[PDB]
């Protein structure tokens, strides 16, 4: 009938290599359970995700490439970015005069 684990190797991830993006994209594209990213081989970033398929027995026994997954690793980059900082109020010049000017936006 069916009962095992299915893992994807960025077979449809595309785009840059991120942390949450790799996982989200995995569950959004491959509807997996958990995904991760790793840079290696000519600097090529690969995304590996694992999700229960068919039934997923208590033994797991996924479908790896060669039965040799990556180490525990410890990367997952995600610096402090994007914290609420929209563009200025579109006044309208025509011709354009740059616009903006001080004071500066929020978040020092």
């Amino acid at each position: 009938a069916g009962s095992k684990l299915c893992e994807k190797t960025s077979k449809t991830y595309s785009g840059k290599c991120d942390n949450k993006k790799c996982d989200k994209k995995c569950i959004e594209w491959e509807k997996a359970q958990h995904g991760a990213c790793h840079k290696r081989e000519a600097g090529k970033e690969s995304c590996f995700c694992y999700f229960d398929c068919s039934k997923s027995p208590p033994g797991a026994t996924p479908a790896p490439p060669g039965a040799a997954p990556p180490p525990a690793a410890g990367g997952s980059p995600s610096p402090p970015a994007d914290g609420g900082s929209p563009p200025p109020p579109a006044d309208g010049g025509s011709p354009p005069v740059d616009g903006g000017s001080p004071p500066p936006p929020s978040t020092h």
